[PDB]
């Protein structure tokens, strides 16, 4: 009975656009790479709670964020500084541990997906 909220914005005509290489990385290198791994595919879209049966994940998470919305704001050059690329990443991940338990399956893939997205990103080109 519960209903999923719209996803995240990800194109604002209004926002003015920019390319730096930051940008580029994070789309062609981190979200790339993070994309393709063995434990990608519970975040490569919203979390569906009615699909899932989760009544209860828009009570507990109030700030949604998933590797697709954060795809198609890079393509949509939604983003400005890198840091809201970043914040981003790090929103999905603080959400996985909020909501679930440790040791949960979905916790450790996630620590994994973590562990890559900083590895990748201590290579980021500079500002």
């Amino acid at each position: 009975s519960h209903m999923n909220p719209p996803p995240p914005e990800t194109s604002n005509p209004n926002k003015p656009k920019r390319q730096t290489n930051q940008l580029q990385y994070l789309l062609r290198v981190v979200l790339k790479t993070l994309w393709k791994h063995q434990f990608a595919w519970p975040f490569q879209q919203p979390v569906d709670a009615v699909k899932l049966n989760l009544p209860d994940y828009y009570k507990i998470i109030k700030t949604p964020m998933d590797m697709g919305t954060i795809k198609k704001r890079l393509e949509n050059n939604y983003y400005w500084n890198a840091q809201e690329c970043i914040q981003d990443f790090n929103t999905m991940f603080t959400n996985c541990y909020i909501y679930n338990k440790p040791g949960d399956d979905i916790v450790l893939m996630a620590e994994a997906l973590e562990k890559l997205f900083l590895q990748k990103i201590n290579e980021l080109p500079t500002e």
